[PDB]
């Protein structure tokens, strides 16, 4: 028992991190097979950053201008291409530490682990959610660009995020591994509106189930609700409307605990309307939304 | 910017995890050089667990009774010995993935990362603090015994914890890597008093500094306090008394932000006396104590 904000073991991803330098800029790259992936803004300088013309900036670069170093060793670049907001540097050596991997585009509300890196070296790992507004609330300083987000299913790493930018509000934006930004963001130093965010309702319910499984049950009440009634409350409190698909995903947790999903919704309604009254749930004094129902099941069953 | 509960990259520790089986019991072991370390209770059965006579139980075991498997490969055990609550199984092969490492006994209030494992396979990584009462609030199910806690300083892994037991209260207990329990705990299935715990004051102050560095400053006030006055408040609220040694450790954060440590203490006093008023600090609705001043500096500077 006990419930923690757990990240995936980062070892398989640590073996893929490299440092990429182009001119004056250094950031992180992801070396999988014979390709190194990194944010395309590695080719910019300070003057370029307001509205870079990436196609033109890249035309001034040759394979030998991209310095790729995997700690002790220098990689030989034999090709370069830009795909959306990422550069793909073909190298002459396949990464001997390439794990089984996939590139996936995650949905908002899904979670993943980030391995924060500086100069191609890993500094730490943390779990986070892709906000409904397509931002992430990470921990990234200048130089962390190119750090990646991922999930692991047995021996397969699904890479879902590459870090590109910090918005002026201090929230983070990035792309899938094909270089497509999550959200409306563009890789330029401009103020950019992140949409209105919402709380991930299905994740809060999943975390309430993890709380009951682990002994925190003070919030369970004698009430029930309907999806319609609950969604009026979700509306008032900027929570995502709950759907039958969300109820269906919560099925295993509802079955294991014997607490009907709409009964848990009535606990959540009361917590939204009355607050925690100075109490905590799983060490938190707020309603946590960074655990998906899959995360709760995985953690509560000890999946490796 | 942004501040997260970050764990160390777990790769160097993943390469050391093995599965140890003795009879009917399977748990995790730590393979460093030619020795595998695991909790001594791997030699117990269900009948033994109320008050095992470990010396007698171990005498019924031979090297060939300890089955050690590092995924695809079986290790040959050529020696066994019990040191405090750990067993040390000498194997004929040095772990080729042995990182530079140290065994350290951490102080209460210090933090570390745990790589939770089942059957020698890593499931996840999380950061936690050793409570002032020598327990940890982890996430461990049956089979996670032998999972370890550690810190990393550049290329050196300092192992500080091995998981042994879940107390009847759902909190966790374990040993240093010489098998000495942190706290009063004994490896037997009995109800055991964990002392009165307290909040790690120096860590809360460090986290208030991380909050100011990252833009959350609403809690700063026009007041100051003294160590004496602050400690009367710390007393009332079950916080550790602050000492000049704690003020000294906060020096770098005080210098970087320009907020005198006693001025931050006066912010903390007001938060203790008035609560958060429904507001948050770094995404938390409570005063966080799982970040040491060293953690804050490391995270806010991007150390690898
Ligand atoms: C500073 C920082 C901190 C954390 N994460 C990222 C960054 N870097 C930036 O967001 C650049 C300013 C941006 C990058 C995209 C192109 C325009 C320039
Ligand atoms: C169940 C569980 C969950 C999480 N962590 C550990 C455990 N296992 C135990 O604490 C045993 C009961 C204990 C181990 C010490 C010797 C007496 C028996």
């Amino acid at each position: 028992s006990g419930f923690r904000k757990m990240a995936f073991p980062s070892g398989k991803v640590e073996g893929c991190m490299v440092q990429v330098t182009c001119g004056t800029t250094t950031l992180n790259g992801l070396w999988l097979d014979d390709v190194v992936y990194c944010p395309r803004h590695v080719i910019c300088t300070s003057e370029d950053m307001l509205n870079p013309n990436y196609e033109d900036l890249l035309i001034r670069k040759s394979n030998h201008n991209f310095l790729v170093q995997a700690g002790n060793v220098q990689l030989r670049v034999i090709g370069h291409s830009m795909q959306n907001c990422v550069l793909k540097l073909k190298v002459d050596t396949a990464n001997p530490k390439t794990p089984k991997y996939k590139f996936v585009r995650i949905q908002p509300g899904q979670t993943f682990s980030v391995l924060a890196c500086y100069n191609g070296s890993p500094s730490g790992v943390y779990q986070c959610a892709m906000r409904p507004n397509f931002t992430i609330k990470g921990s990234f300083l200048n130089g962390s660009c190119g750090s990646v987000g991922f999930n692991i299913d047995y021996d397969c790493v699904s890479f879902c995020y590459m870090h590109h930018m910090e918005l002026p509000t201090g929230v983070h934006a990035g792309t899938d591994l094909e270089g497509n930004f999550y959200g409306p963001f563009v890789d330029r130093q401009t103020a950019q509106a992140a949409g209105t965010d919402t709380t991930i309702t299905v994740n809060v319910l999943a975390w309430l189930y993890a709380a009951v499984i682990n002994g925190d049950r003070w919030f369970l009440n004698r009430f029930t609700t309907t999806l319609n009634d609950f969604n009026l409350v979700a509306m008032k409190y900027n929570y995502e409307p709950l759907t039958q698909d969300h109820v269906d995903i919560l099925g295993p947790l509802s079955a294991q605990t014997g607490i009907a999903v709409l009964d848990m919704c009535a606990s959540l309604k009361e917590l939204l309307q009355n607050g925690m009254n100075g109490r905590t749930i799983l060490g938190s004094a707020l309603l946590e939304d960074e655990f998906t129902p899959f995360d709760v099941v995985r953690q509560c069953s000890g999946v490796t």
